[PDB]
This record gives structure tokens, sequence and C-alpha cells, in this order.
């Protein structure tokens, strides 16, 4: 049968369809709930649509299924866009992607994970990207600073790591940091048996943040051009609303 290139695929396009695709942990009674919305000033108010965390003060853990897979012998690509519409003080804003054997309603903080990715701000000294893996029990960070945004537009986040043993992380579709994971990592390093589940577990104070345009693909070619379909759109009648928006606010 015919190989799929594209394992995981959400934009949120469907109206309430999303509910039946992503679950809601129950390790705790007082996890923040996502909301289904485009924001303030987006884009284009239906494209734009995606989740937003709801609860100021709250940890959040919603996750996404998806048919299992192995990256060994092919290039492994996470990409998806983060907003924090709200001018963020200190949240998380990264992924997870977990082995088949995560229970989905038990997910939380401490749950082992394969590899997680994405920016995280606490502060003016914390707005930086984590790429960190699982290996022989340990969770290994990358030892390359790389810096996040922290303004108030969607960002478009890509993490692509190969069979060489090599990866690359680019914002906004353009490259700011590559290398080897023999170097810039403390340790078929890069592969992984099983990949079933994405998620979300995150802690944020001022909540509001906009989690759009999911992608896990074995194609890095593939991930630019759908990124510049998705956030390339989202980028420009975006900037306009909120210009639009600041102006009225001025007088
Ligand atoms: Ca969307």
């Amino acid at each position: 049968g015919r190989e799929p290139a594209v394992y995981f695929k959400e934009q949120f396009l469907d109206g309430d369809g999303w509910t039946s695709r992503w679950i809601e942990s129950k390790h705790k009674s007082d996890f923040g709930k996502f909301v289904l919305s485009s924001g303030k000033f987006y884009g284009d108010e239906e494209k734009d649509k995606g989740l937003q965390t709801s609860q100021d003060a709250r940890f959040y853990a919603l996750s996404a299924s998806f048919e299992p897979f192995s990256n060994k012998g092919q290039t492994l690509v996470v990409q998806f866009t983060v907003k924090h519409e709200q001018n963020i003080d200190c949240g998380g804003g990264y992924v997870k992607l977990f082995p088949n054997s995560l229970d989905q309603t038990d997910m939380h903080g401490d749950s082992e994970y394969n590899i997680m990715f994405g920016p995280d701000i606490c502060g003016p000294g914390t707005k930086k990207v984590h790429v960190i893996f699982n290996y022989k029990g340990k969770n290994v960070l990358i030892n390359k600073d790389i810096r996040c945004k922290d303004d108030e537009f969607t960002h478009l986040y890509t993490l692509i790591v190969r069979p060489d043993n090599t990866y690359e992380v680019k914002i906004d579709n353009s490259q700011v940091e590559s290398g080897s994971l023999e170097d810039d990592w403390d340790f078929s390093i890069y592969a992984y048996d099983n990949f079933g589940v994405l998620g979300l577990d995150l802690w944020q104070v001022k909540s509001g943040t906009i989690f759009d345009n999911f992608l896990i693909t074995n194609d890095e070619a593939y991930a630019e051009e759908f990124g510049n379909e998705t956030w390339g759109v989202t980028k420009a009648a975006e900037k306009q609303m909120k210009d639009k928006q600041d102006e009225e606010q001025r007088l």
C-alpha cells in the first residue's frame, strides 16, 4: 500500500469536530480549558481558528492520537503555529510527541515522552525554544540557546530531524539553528520505534495563546510549502487588523 508523507494534520476547519480528535487529560480535576477561537485580531476569521488557552494561572493537558509510525530511516518534521495574542508574561507554547503507550486520559507534565519542542517564555530572562530528546531514561536538552518570538502575532515553529543524525530548527520558515545530534546534546539516536500522540502540556500565567496548523510529516520541503500556505497566508492580514485596532485605541 502507498505510504503517506503526512502522519498528522490539524487546522480546526470543521467547527466543534475537533472534540472527536483531541482528548482532555483527567490526571487533575482543575486543568484549564482550551476553546476554539481566532481571537481579537486575525488574518481570516474562520481559517485562523485554533485552540486557545482560556484560564489564567492554570495547567493544560490536551492531546491528539494518530496512526503510530516510526521515523527509522526517514526524516521527521513537527510543525505548528503559536500566537501569544494576550502579550504573554509567563507561559509555555511547546508540544510533546509521545509513544502510543501513553494513556491520553492521564497525560501530565511528568508522563514519559519521546521529543519536546517549542517556545517557552517566563519574563525577560526566559525567551527560549526547547529541543529535548528522550534517550536511555533521560530527557536531554539542546546545548544551544535559541531565542523565541515574544510578540502578539502568529509564528511558525518547525523541527526537522534527519536519519544522518542532523537537525534544523526554523521560525517563520527561516533557519535559526542547525547541527548534529552528537554535538548539540550530551547523549540511531534520532530514531524512535513509535510515535502515536501529539500533546499540549502547558503552564500559563496570562492565558490567551492560540495554537493552529499542526503538521507531522516525513517531507521537509512539504512542511515549508504548508508553512507558507498557513502562517504565510495569515501574516500580513493579521498585522493589518492589529495595526488598525491599535490606531482605534490610540484615539
Ligand atoms: Ca485554523
